């Protein structure tokens, strides 16, 4: 499953390290890998990532945690290129940030959540997903000095991930093994 593997409480912000637990089944591990494989990293580079670090207030990072929990469950149970593409479009729409863009993203995430069994709870689970994605985009924009809308470009995410592998001091997005 997705766990919080480390917490740093420094001043006005908190940083949570998010990663997979040791008892993660093979479908969760494969999903973890595909979150990154689709964005320019080799298998050997991905195998070096122990966790993803998120930063903000306690309320902000908790929101990010629940977005990542749902992202992983979607990827695990609906593993498919069609799913990856819908998830990319939610990210694209959400980085643009307009009201109609987020309404369209909400409809996409709702169909995915229903497909994994969140039916009676789809509305609240969609809000949880989208709120946490929005805080996560806000965190990447502020932390690494990237226009939020630019984050919706595939080339921006590849660049960011690759810089975080290479220079994990100037780009502390990952904990490396």
């Amino acid at each position: 499953s997705l766990i919080i593997s480390e917490r740093k409480e420094e001043g006005e912000t908190v940083t949570w390290d998010l990663s997979l637990s040791e008892d993660s089944n093979e479908n969760e591990k494969k999903a973890w890998k595909r979150y990154f494989e689709r964005y320019g990293l080799t298998d050997e580079e991905i195998s070096k990532i122990e966790s993803i670090r998120v930063e903000g207030t306690e309320e902000e990072v908790e929101k990010m945690y629940y977005y990542y929990k749902l992202e992983l469950e979607i990827r695990e149970k609906l593993n498919s290129e069609e799913t990856e593409e819908k998830l990319e479009e939610i990210w694209r729409l959400s980085s643009k940030g307009t009201e109609e863009n987020l309404k369209e993203a909400k409809e996409i995430i709702k169909e995915l959540l229903k497909e994994i069994g969140y039916k009676e709870d789809v509305e609240k689970k969609a809000e949880e997903y989208l709120e946490g994605l929005q805080k996560y985009l806000d965190y990447l924009s502020k932390k690494f000095g990237i226009t939020r809308e630019q984050l919706g470009k595939r080339e921006t995410r590849s660049k960011l991930y690759r810089e975080s592998l290479e220079n994990p001091e100037k780009y502390p997005l990952f904990k490396l093994k």
